[PDB]
């Protein structure tokens, strides 16, 4: 429920897991661009599809979305313990892309693999940093079960919905999370 900028979307790829601000940055921008293209690709790369259901879906998603603030506090030490509940989001999104990745086309699979890898990378670095700095705990992903559970379907064009939803949310949550941690 709030328009957000897009900023650059290209910056080549990294060279190795340095676990530095540069490594994470490049991995975020790369994975972000790939996800976006892969998302719209489902609609034959139709710019219309990208902004087709982007009028109500933005405010009708079952998954969580960031929308608190762009900072903790300059002074006063009010409402301590800021920035959290990120492992769950990244966990679900990762399980979604990786889940559908197994059942995809040649191209979709090729790109899907890279998407998952990047996600796990940023998740490992972020989780590690927050793990060393502070604590953290998480139960376990259950959405996977529901998805795999299916509900009357085989090879129809209805899955494009659920997939498009999880994809849109994932990407959005990614860019947002980055901007939040970047404070710029």
């Amino acid at each position: 429920s709030q328009v957000r900028r897009g900023d650059f979307t290209e910056d080549t790829t990294p060279n190795r897991p340095v676990y530095t601000t540069s490594q994470v940055g490049g991995l975020i921008t790369h994975v972000l661009w790939e996800i976006v293209e892969m998302r719209k690709e489902l609609c034959n790369g139709n710019s219309d599809c990208m902004n087709n259901d982007d009028a109500l879906a933005e405010n009708n998603l079952k998954l969580p979305e960031i929308q608190r603030n762009d900072g903790c506090y300059q002074t006063g030490y009010n409402q301590e313990i800021c920035l959290l509940k990120i492992s769950s989001g990244l966990l679900e999104y990762h399980s979604y892309l990786e889940y559908m990745k197994n059942n995809l086309k040649d191209n979709k699979k090729d790109k899907a693999r890279v998407l998952q890898r990047d996600t796990e990378t940023l998740i490992h670095i972020f989780n590690q940093e927050v793990k060393d700095l502070h604590k953290i705990v998480l139960p376990t992903p259950i959405s996977n079960a529901l998805l795999t559970d299916k509900l009357e379907s085989q090879k129809e064009w209805l899955r494009t919905k659920t997939i498009q939803f999880i994809l849109k949310s994932l990407e959005e949550f990614l860019k947002v999370t980055l901007r939040s941690t970047r404070q710029t």
